[PDB]
């Protein structure tokens, strides 16, 4: 039945087992599908050998290229590519440039046989010099053929003609250069002459793809029209130039083999689209297109924008009749739904397409299981003549036949679209001649290139346009996601799943075989969904590109964690990227998966900060059981190795004490069991680096073990000092907030001084530490000017999720990896978890000895800080610019101190003599008889008016004059203790608040300019005390008071037997008499007088006494107003 219309070559291309018909032409009548043809042969070969590093495989791999590029047929397989190209932009190539192009790609042809030969001689005696002379000379003789020939292949003004030319010469350049690297070593050749061969691999890479991609853009941008008929051309240029050209371009990364050192796979996820499904020059009719929709309408009907990846499950056609007399009638395809899916998930997807209006039946189709590698359409006309002689066409649809093959049993199977239709002109239309198979031994349905994806629809009722448009995806885009053990297993990001949110694709340009997703602040997520049939160790490595640099977080596959990612490129829309805006990043973390027939899931998202990541693809990487404890091997010796200089008994001088204590924490990753030696060697190596660290540091006490002590830190209470936590090793501090109560705020402060004498002149020193998070923390250098910095350090080396669990302990390896993937972000600024300040010295002077103090302090509440790993260190001498900035800010410190001096000498002199005045001797043991209360005060007064005691910025650390105040007020405060000894009154001058004393309630002390005075604030209070007294002597009693308001003030004592005095106060203790007008004394024409200048201060009065008994009272009251006493002294009379 099939057998008998049959020819013998397709008797033989069915064999074991039988099939139908399938009848095409390949190479034969138009030769864009011989074009075609040979484009999908070759990018299939490419496929199957993608990161292959092996001598058969590449030699039987050349072969076939060789074959079809240089056939031993009649026409060269180049002029046909030429041709292609030439008759859809309907340009032709110049004589001269044509002919000297072909004439080199014939002489490429025979270098190239040559090659093959020289290969094929190594790969049966590999070892000495006989093949060996031949293929390495063979591959340099090529090289230099591409490099004079490339610009030939570009001349200007023809360079889309040319273009799927250059694409396929370009492809068989990188090819060659690949040899290099693979066979570099074997074919005898230098370490730096493989580098020069890989580098430029890497510089032709982008170039030919930037090339290729341009010049497709342009092509096709010349081809846009208004018209149907135009729309044709331009997607026929689309189709054939993305098999010809971008399919290849898209292979170019995988020649990187030393990114790709074994087996890849590679998946083409872009959609192609064959020839909308209507009839084209029905010689005496015309075309479905004669009377259409606009280019743009169809553009927007017929081409999908960009989607996650899907395939087809099921569809339901609607049937519409033509018929303008009977006899004659069309049953035609009016429209129709389709039912679609992404990877995994088993949410199912409808759109409707067209008309299902005025119907005269429906047909379904499932297709589940199956893919639809062949159809077979049939484009129709119905032409009719009516009286009285009009002519009326129609086209449409009429007849489909679907060709399955079955996913999971290799099951073929046939569905046809065909109602009842009588007298149209027919013609079919076979889908293999627009994407043919690859050419195997094997039939279509093993060796079909692509499959049915999605049909779309050109509908309008004004022109009665009916016309079904297919579209296809690649077969190396598998429906699964299956993640296989053996190798590289790539997976585009179009290939991700739907999960009920939103989600961005850009589309594509050619250099990644199909759409990019992105990631942005809007729709932040994204869900792969794959299949790993076998247990398996993973590294994971992601292409993308992003103009910022932030972090993706990964979820799944039996862990979660966080990746840096950097910026790509700068300035540029993301749909202008080139091929070297991609990059890769590597997930540190080895990943274990189980087999299963179930699906496994890995979400990616990005942080709140992050604007754009775009991803081209993730990466499943091969490695065995040992990689993860070999690689940190690697890591420990090398931040071990950074820490020291060339003879390795020595720290480098920008090695901090932080960085010393990070890769001892790495040095505890290494396995006991497989490097028991090298961690012993490498633990020797950072304790001693601990111990340099330590010894060169200025700073006393840097493990915070006394607080407080002689020479070390001043800290303020609160500071908490903590051992066995995260992110520090070994012991740090935290610094609470300011202490809050009432009116008062009290900083939180931690300073040291650094002597002069373990300093150098005209040497820059550096104070460093690292700040685990921090507010408002303020760090100071002092020594001649004061300056201070405030750092704000984020809280951003934990893990949010909490990944300790039941194994409470710290692992200080685990931790140190998370917090180095935090530090990697290249700040300085004041957010930065380091920092390093200079401190420059000049001249020093052990007279005056300023040293250097560092300090910190919070004055903010809410503030707080943890600090560690603090050091000084000697970096070494100035010179330069820092040194002419030094020498002027010394000259100005020596300027302005001189002003301070002399503002020290007046003050300190005064104070000085108001504080000698007041004893006899000249040990300070004695004081003199006449000193009173108002002595001591007007001394203190003094005191406190020397200028410059505390720094003024940081008014905790001691000023220049520090060392008077404190010798001038302990001298003071002597002998204000002498003049409470002397007094036989108790507590006389109120030092000890009311002790000793009775008082009423309303009674009590307050501080008036620094020192006690005892209010009696209404008439209705009063004091007394009795106290024992050497009776038989005679007293001195002195009463310094201040009597404000109405009415009088009284101090009275007694003894126990006859004897009482009282003084009086009042407010006309002041009272002054003036001058009288300066008591007339002038002449001539002046009479001024004064401004009788009166103050209001205490007034001493005094009487004598003699107890004649032991017991004496002392009582202090008032009949009004308020009144105020400095001091009650009773004092042996010694006039």
């Amino acid at each position: 039945n099939a057998l008998q219309n049959m020819d013998y070559k397709d008797y033989l291309k069915m064999s074991a087992g039988n099939v139908s018909e399938y009848p095409g032409s390949p190479e034969v009548f138009l030769s864009e599908q011989d074009a075609v043809k040979a484009a999908i042969d070759i990018v299939g070969k490419l496929l199957t050998g993608l990161g292959v590093p092996f001598v058969g495989p590449i030699v039987s791999l050349y072969t076939q290229l060789i074959d079809i590029l240089w056939p031993s047929k009649q026409k060269s397989q180049w002029e046909i590519f030429m041709e292609q190209v030439e008759e859809l932009i309907n340009q032709k190539i110049a004589e001269y440039a044509r002919n000297k192009a072909l004439s080199e790609l014939e002489g490429l042809g025979n270098n190239y046989q040559l090659y093959l030969t020289a290969l094929e001689e190594w790969k049966e005696n590999p070892n000495g010099s006989r093949a060996l002379r031949d293929v390495r000379n063979r591959f340099e003789i090529l090289d230099s053929l591409f490099t004079q020939y490339m610009p030939s292949f570009r001349v200007t003004n023809f360079e889309v003609p040319f273009l799927t030319v250059y694409t396929m010469a370009a492809n068989l350049h990188l090819l060659l250069l690949r040899d290099a690297s693979i066979f570099g070593e074997e074919w005898g050749l230098s370490t730096s002459t493989i580098n020069n061969y890989y580098n430029r691999q890497m510089k032709l890479t982008a170039e030919y793809s930037d090339h290729c991609v341009k010049w497709y853009e342009t092509g096709l941008a010349k081809l846009k029209g208004s018209s149907a008929k135009q729309w044709i051309d331009y997607n026929q240029f689309r189709r054939e130039m993305t098999l010809t050209v971008l399919d290849v371009v898209a292979l170019f990364s995988n020649y990187d083999t030393r990114t790709y050192p074994l087996a890849t796979t590679a998946q083409l996820t872009r959609e192609v689209y064959t020839d909308p499904l209507g009839a084209v020059d029905v010689p005496n009719i015309g075309s479905w297109y004669d009377k259409a929709p606009s280019f743009s309408e169809i553009e927007k009907a017929a081409i999908r924008p960009p989607h996650e990846f899907d395939y087809i499950t099921g569809l339901t056609v609607y049937t519409k009749k033509r018929s303008f007399t009977s006899d004659r009638y069309m049953r035609y395809w009016a429209g129709h739904q389709i039912s679609y899916k992404t990877i995994g998930t088993s949410s199912t997807f409808t759109q409707m397409y067209g008309t299902n209006q005025n119907l005269q039946s429906t047909s379904n189709f499932d297709f589940t299981n199956y893919d639809i590698y062949k159809t077979l359409s049939n484009d129709a006309v119905l032409l009719d003549i009516v009286y009285p002689g009009y002519t009326y066409t129609f086209f449409g649809m009429p007849e489909t036949e679907f060709f399955m093959v079955n996913q999971l049993n290799n099951t073929r199977k046939t569905l046809t679209y065909k109602p009842a239709s009588k007298d149209i002109i027919d013609r079919t239309r076979d889908s293999e001649l627009e994407l043919p198979p690859e050419t195997s031994g094997q039939p279509n349905y093993e060796s079909y290139s692509h499959r049915l994806g999605h049909i779309t629809f050109i509908y309008s009722s004004s022109t009665s346009t009916y016309v079904p448009v297919f579209s296809w995806t690649h077969r190396s885009a598998d429906l699964t996601n299956t993640v296989k053990s053996g190798e590289i297993t790539q997976i585009p990001g179009g290939k991700s799943s739907y999960i009920g949110r939103n989600t961005y694709i850009i589309k594509g340009r050619g250099y990644t075989g199909g759409d990019l997703l992105a990631l942005t602040d809007r729709i932040g997520s994204c869900e792969f969904q794959m299949i790993f049939p076998e247990s398996q160790r993973f590294r994971i490595r992601i292409r993308y590109a992003s103009n910022e640099t932030s972090y993706i977080s990964l979820y799944g596959l039996n862990q979660s964690g966080t990746l840096k990612f950097n910026q790509t490129y700068s300035n540029k829309n993301e749909n202008d990227l080139t091929y070297n805006d991609f990059k890769y990043i590597e997930y540190p973390r080895v990943i274990s998966v189980n087999a299963s027939s179930n699906i496994q899931r890995l979400s990616i998202g990005i942080q709140t900060n992050t604007n754009l990541f775009i991803l081209d693809r993730i990466e499943f990487i091969p490695v065995d059981e040992t990689y993860e404890a070999e690689t940190d091997l690697e890591a420990a010796k090398k931040a071990v190795n950074a820490l020291f200089t060339n003879t390795k008994d020595g720290l480098q001088p920008g090695v901090t004490d932080y960085e010393v204590n990070q890769a001892a924490n790495l040095v505890e990753c290494l396995s006991d069991d497989l490097y028991p030696n090298e961690k012993r060697l490498l633990f020797d190596a950072v304790r001693e680096a601990k111990r340099l660290s330590e010894a060169r540091n200025l700073l006393q006490d840097p493990d915070f073990q006394e607080i407080n002590g002689e020479n070390g830190w001043t800290a303020s209470t609160g500071i908490e000092v903590i051992e066995g936590d995260a992110v520090f090793k070994g012991r740090y501090l935290r610094l609470p907030g300011a202490r809050e109560i009432d009116t008062e705020t009290y900083p939180t402060y931690l300073y040291q001084k650094v002597e002069e004498g373990v300093l150098k002149p005209y040497t820059r020193y550096r104070l460093r530490g690292f700040v685990g998070s921090s507010q408002g923390l303020e760090i100071y250098t002092i020594r001649h000017q004061t300056n201070r910095i405030v750092k704000n350090v984020p809280d951003d080396l934990l893990p949010d999720v909490p990944p300790v669990n039941n194994d409470g302990r710290i692992n200080r390896c685990s931790e140190q990896k998370y917090v180095n993937s935090r530090l990697e972000v290249e700040n300085r600024s004041g957010e930065a978890h380091e920092f390093s300040i200079p401190i420059d010295t000049g001249e020093l002077d052990y007279n005056e000895n300023a040293g250097i103090w560092v300090g910190f302090k919070i004055t903010d509440p809410e503030g707080y800080a943890t600090l560690g790993n603090l050091e000084l260190v000697e970096e070494g001498p100035l010179s330069g610019d820092a040194l002419e900035r030094l020498q002027k800010e010394e000259q100005q410190w020596k300027i302005q101190m001189t002003r301070r001096r002399e503002e020290t000498d007046r003050r300190y002199m005064a104070s000085k003599q108001a504080v000698d005045r007041l004893y006899a001797d000249y040990q300070d043991q004695q004081l003199n008889p006449n000193v009173e209360i108002t002595d001591l005060t007007a001394a203190q007064d003094l005191i406190q008016s020397i200028p410059y005691v505390y720094n003024e910025m940081f008014p905790e650390i001691p000023g220049m004059n520090y060392t008077k105040f404190t010798e001038l007020t302990d001298r003071l405060q002597q002998a204000w203790g002498l003049y409470d000894q002397r007094n036989a009154i108790p507590n006389g001058d109120y030092r000890n608040e009311l002790s000793n004393w009775n008082t009423t309630s309303g009674v009590n002390v307050q501080q008036i300019n620094h020192t006690s005075v005892l209010v009696i604030p209404n008439w209705n209070e009063q004091v007394s005390q009795k106290f024992t007294v050497q009776p038989n002597q005679r007293y001195v009693l002195r009463v310094t008071a201040r009597k404000e308001g109405v009415g009088n003030g009284y101090v009275s004592i007694r003894d126990g037997g006859n004897q009482s005095e009282t003084l009086t106060f009042s407010a006309s203790d002041y009272d002054t008499n003036g001058m009288y007008d300066t008591q007339a004394s002038n002449t001539n024409g002046y009479n001024t007088n004064s401004v009788y200048n009166d103050q209001t201060g205490y007034i001493t009065k005094t009487v004598t006494f003699i107890p004649y008994t032991n017991q004496m009272w002392i009582e202090i009251s008032e009949t009004e107003g308020t009144f105020y006493i400095e001091s009650v002294e009773l004092i042996v009379d010694v006039e």
